[PDB]
């Protein structure tokens, strides 16, 4: 659930150009995982948006030079 | 750096009676892993303490009917 996971968002992130892991929040009782994503520009974080949106529920939100993503999974 | 770490941290978790994972956090820029613990005892935590200072650089502090460990992991 959680290293299975990992390792699918993994894949997208790595496959996904002008995107950066910043940083990755794991609650087991909410079995949550929250997601901080870097970005280029909003295309790319857009290109990762509907990426994990195709293999994960829900779309990343938010956005804060310095383009930042938010997916929250549940499991 | 992370996935495999996890997998590590996951064995020593999972190879430890009396201890659960309550939280994890992960900052990419100071590639730091913090691991919060929930443990039925004193003794528990040490057990698993000693377990992930045998695998990683550090022994895993502060403590909070419920025992909490923190264990940051730098690599």
């Amino acid at each position: 659930a959680l290293i299975s996971r990992l390792g699918a968002l993994q894949q997208i992130i790595d496959d996904t150009p002008g995107i950066r892991l910043r940083t990755l929040s794991f609650d087991a009782a909410r079995n949550a995982l929250q997601l901080e994503i870097s970005a280029v520009s909003s295309q790319a974080l857009e290109q990762f948006s509907q990426r994990a949106r195709a293999r994960f529920r829900v779309q990343t939100g938010e956005m804060k030079d310095g383009i930042e993503g938010r997916l929250t999974l549940e499991g």
